[PDB]
């Protein structure tokens, strides 16, 4: 039983599952994916996010400002979207069992971003998807669906901005340090339903965001230890500005952290994003493969319009990377980090090392297209290098500081990005 | 004038009413003796006291959780409790009546319990008796009775537990350290109510329980001098956890302080106690001596059923208990301590002393069965020793450190229940 | 047991013998004795209290500093006086028996006042009276023979201020909000020293002054539990700042233990220049106080070589003269249902009750036999002369209280006229 | 780079040699050596803790009294002994050698216990063992001995209690919420010398004791990212009161990594009144300890003159004989997927991992060869018998897993069989 207090809390280190799991989905969708627009330190005049459109909406000067008035109409209230966000062709299913073909061990949807609209029945405000829009409990079905599927289900909650509370928006960063709810009502109503979140759905991750209010951050003594006491293996970020936290965020470490990006560049759906600012299904795999040898986990965001659909673009990135974790998980999933994180050939080409006990993957982010590989900086404990994933025996030397290693060209062209060697 | 700050309102001592007072009367009674149901390191498992019924009712695998789902169905929601507690045949006139003539000099009703149901029409939830079930201020109409019988009325609040403001029970004792409502609105709540009650009722007695939210704790110098400054006899209990307190309570000392127990063990009315888990007449007035000749007051408590009425049991061991205090009420009503609290005689009867200026009551937990009684450890300071209740002197010597005395039979037989003398 | 934290502390209430003590002897004596001088909106320039001799003398200008430059030179420091402060005749046994016969139930006298002079060998600091003076530990040896006499001995203890700490002046009330000590490391000596008074001397009563530092206000959780738990009947006045106290201070009835505190004169240390109470108007005092709740602390301004100068001595004794009579009235009583009342002619009256008695004490003698008692009616009782034992009749009329006290027993008594209905 | 604050500080997880560790020798030893004496509710007036020898011997009338009056005399200050305290036959480089042969990777000897006594040359008192005593840097001596040998060094500080500053003692638990130092003085004088610990000998463990003072709480988040960035491999236990620490300690499976600490007898310091664990036992300790995530600090109770008991000498070496032979199934090892289990016959059973290898440890050597494991099943691999590595039959029995070990082989183990699965 965990205590409410910090000394008592930091018993709680982050759960095998979370540090086994490597590659997650993160699910930017609410009402702003209705218009679903952004401009393609002067960063929140141009907001490149779509998820920011209310905040840039509420600068007149700016080009989501232009769009807006000219699309919807200058006395188009922003709050109007909630009435347009009907989700008619959202299935949760389909969804479920996408992330499941994309490799993905864990989902986390945007129960509530800055815009203060949640996608979930809350009794703490009528600004919701039961209410309005899609008279459906959204983060619910997806939880459903997502744990049919196999899956672990956290939830993405915006505790430190909420802008139901303000009335005028950041143009600068540091606006954002009082700009803000600053209400003990506001730190209640974020306590309330961070709480209602555990009761109604169990996350195993608590993925908090823009911190949490000053006026509530002792309140989390009480939430966390009444979470870990219902959820032992449920999880928390570090996005509270408290001194507890299971895994650490970003945009070889002792302690484990999870980077975050979008397939594109903008976490809500955007229209204006060409096919050109997205990454290919080469350069995710190249990310996960680099994340995870350095002991981090792929919070892979996609960003569905407001029907319900996830764009093809998205879908076939998904799909194209799930193909590739089919064939190399058993390099990636489960995996530890080893003695060091990365390592380059005489050529050129990068590479990245995964352990797995006695075994050490050596993922190339790449196919060399020559037979002889030499690796720098490296001398292998003499045992039996194989290549993966035919299984076939592969002879090679020590030289001097770097490693030699030959690898026939017909095993080459079976790998699909990376070509993948496991040593013993 | 009181000053809204501890070293200000330490000046108020306990007032000289509640010190003479000796005996008071506990009601629980709320929505919880509807159902009024409990079971005859496991104790919240198997919650004896009826008031709990909610919490025990949380705890899906509990015995309440079965006697619940069927008597009243597993979709029966506590709540619905409140429209069926409908108090149809009560009487408080009746009520005043019963406990002036048990011998209570103060009366002290649940307000409000940890279940949250309010029994007055307060104007900060709907949850209470005015808007549901007995449509009718309960609190204020036996304030208006209590007091027109002669006698002090206080209030029991339920400040640091309020199960309108959390969902998970209690199972553990560790549970209580963070399963509390926690928010900055229920301290303002808590505040709010009991202000409404000082306004309202003007209580004799504040009797708070399971302690006060840490966040609203400062409110309470503000809420105390209020309080004195309308009302200097009132008294405040001492479950806040602030330094303030006028007695201490309980379940030779130079504070002032109350032990409480019920008639039966639990505190709400229960059906499934039989009538040997009740105080005989007997046991009453040997805890009543006992305490009252240590400097405490004792608060038995009544557990009324949900149609308004006392069980034939419990009121028959209060009128007891009276016909007891009419005849030897002197001993204890405006009593101080002696030199010592208790002595016993050669034969093994318990004696306790209570001190009336220059009378010295020695109060016999029992009738002797023989006339020369010999009292232990005890040389009284040569004055007149008569028996109590018809008057008549009688003869006694010293003896080393014991103290002889004869009373004769025919005296004896008319003492009822207790022996008493009174030196001079 | 008590646990070092304030609501735990509450269970401590006022020790009965400081209930019933009712009358005890403050002292005024250091280093600003031997000086000993004070003048007969400027409050602070024209002190009338010689223990303020230093604050008055770091007035340049003000009438102390006239008086000390022309009396001991401008280059004369007021620490030296320390070495002046030889206490040459002092005998504590003297003391002792002065304040027993005086009446007095306890004794506390000044450890260390605002200028920082330590009366014991006290070991954080080399300003006291071992190192310096009188070559002597005097508030062990008064404690020794205060105990030995059988009466209580608290301390007073300067906490708030310390004028080794500070080279300013107050000038006015509101000097004292800054100029104190205001580091850690005084909080720290404030709490060692009456640590060590309490392990040194295990004080009755623990008397501070001028509240108690803002840094160390949390430590007397500490020092309080550590107090209790050595010494439950120990008790501790008003003047720390912090929401515990065993009684109030001062310079309908309360419900709460006070005690009024005042000098035989105007200045609580020795002066000179001294405007003194008589033997009747200390009796008064005494008697409105008791029948009140409080307690009465007198103060004595002995001076620098450790004698108490006649004046104080002879109110002292004539006042004990009057407590050997009417002290069956005073010591051990509680308060009446009312404190006050007055006759017909004007005497004030004040009431103490012992029980089923209740002593009537006139502050004066009525010259008539004929006595009406104002706003009084007593619940046909046996009226008795206190001191004679003597019965007298009294009749209930209208809302007064007629009664009859031959001339024989006005007479007999000294100073108040004392009745004991029942 | 660490920055000095809770959030920041949490990204230092417990060190890998920590983990890998697995056993260390705790050594208490100071001036309380010397006497060395503790009597064979009332835990306090009893106290069979030797380095409590002098808050038993402030209970007056405690046996340690009546033993301390006897052996020393009434007058016998305890502060004397640390002129007593010679190490006269100390040698560091022996010490180094045997707690390397008893197999622990770690030695934390207590610089500073409760008594406040420091065993280095400390400059903000001279109480310590350059000054007094030994005349020698106890502390530092041992730490370039035991860092010669290849162990790491840590150490013990009574951070939390110091009877330097006070002068009662504890007669109960309760006693210890207000009979602590409790001033600023004192939270300053514990920052600087953990401080003063750190630049001097730069310790792998900081092992605190009875908390930390509340005053110099706030100190913490400056020492830690302070300490941390001179010496990320540094450690930090769970005793100061703060939100952070590295490891846990103790006197299904956590996550977290903790210290089971115990003596090779009941006392910590050295006791002649001494009640002690065979070798069998201290191994059994270790085996369970270990299969639960934690690591064994077992302690040594040396005398005044440096020597180290010949009965302790004797179990330290016996337990590194056991750990020579079968230090492959505990040093580096993490835990199972459980810790526990037993065997039909009834002899419970230890779980180690160590990649794919999985040791397991029978807490003692069965008698018969065939051997019933309960509710255990082994993906079919192939279980050698450990220290001789032959191969051993085994199959899969519903719930449970029979496997047979010839005579031969239970014969040749010592203390424990240990098998080894893959
Ligand atoms: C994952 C990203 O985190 C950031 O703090 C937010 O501002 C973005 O909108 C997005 O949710
Ligand atoms: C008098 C008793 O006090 C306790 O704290 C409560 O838990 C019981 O329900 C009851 O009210
Ligand atoms: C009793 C009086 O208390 C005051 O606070 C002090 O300033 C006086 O010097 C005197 O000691
Ligand atoms: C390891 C033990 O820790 C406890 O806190 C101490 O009181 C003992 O003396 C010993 O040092």
């Amino acid at each position: 039983r965990y205590k409410p207090d910090w000394e008592s809390l930091r018993e709680h280190t982050v759960p095998k599952w979370f540090d086994k799991a490597k590659f997650g989905i993160f699910i930017h969708w609410g009402i702003y994916s209705v218009p679903g627009w952004a401009t393609p330190d002067a960063w929140f005049f141009q907001n490149p996010y779509a998820e920011w459109y209310e905040n840039s909406l509420r600068i007149k000067e700016s080009p989501t400002w232009e769009y807006h008035v000219k699309t919807y109409g200058e006395n188009f209230e922003y709050e109007k979207f909630a009435d347009l966000f009907t989700a008619e062709k959202w299935d949760p299913q389909e969804w479920a069992d996408l992330f499941k073909k994309a490799g993905a061990k864990y989902v986390i949807p945007t129960t509530k971003h800055h815009d203060g609209f949640c996608l979930w029945g809350t009794k703490y405000t009528d600004f919701n998807s039961v209410k309005r829009g899609p008279k459906r409990d959204l983060v619910g079905d997806l939880a459903k669906a997502v744990r049919e599927a196999g899956l672990r289900f956290g939830v993405y909650y915006s505790g430190g901005l909420d802008w139901r509370f303000t009335t005028e928006p950041i143009r600068y960063p540091e606006d954002l340090s009082y700009i803000r709810p600053n209400t003990y009502e506001y730190a209640d109503y974020a306590y309330k339903q961070v709480m209602e979140l555990v009761d109604l759905y169990l996350p195993d991750v608590l993925w908090n965001d823009m911190g949490w209010p000053e006026k509530g951050k002792e309140d989390l003594k009480y939430l966390f230890a009444y979470y870990y006491n219902k959820h032992p293996e449920g999880s928390v970020n570090d996005r509270w500005g408290v001194p507890h936290w299971d895994f650490k965020t970003a945009e070889l470490p002792g302690y484990k952290w999870e980077f975050t990006r979008g397939i594109g560049l903008s976490f809500g759906y955007n229209r204006n994003e060409g096919p050109e600012h997205m990454l290919s299904v080469e350069q995710l795999v190249y990310t996960l493969v680099d994340v995870v040898s350095k002991g981090g986990n792929l919070l892979l965001n996609v960003g569905p319009k407001g029907d319900g659909t996830i764009p093809d673009l998205q879908k076939e990135r998904l799909l194209g990377l799930g193909e590739w974790l089919r064939k190399y998980g058993d390099a990636i999933y489960g995996t530890s980090v080893w003695e060091r994180c990365c390592a380059k050939t005489e050529d050129g080409t990068e590479i990245r090392f995964t352990r797995k006990c006695n075994r050490i993957f050596v993922i190339f982010l790449g196919i060399p297209t020559g037979e002889k590989i030499v690796i720098e900086d490296l001398n292998l404990s003499a045992g039996t290098v194989r290549h993966f994933l035919t299984g076939e025996r592969l002879s090679f030397k020590n030289v001097g500081k770097n490693l030699e290693i030959t690898v026939p060209k017909k095993l080459l062209e079976t790998d699909s990005i990376t070509l993948v060697l496991e040593a013993v």
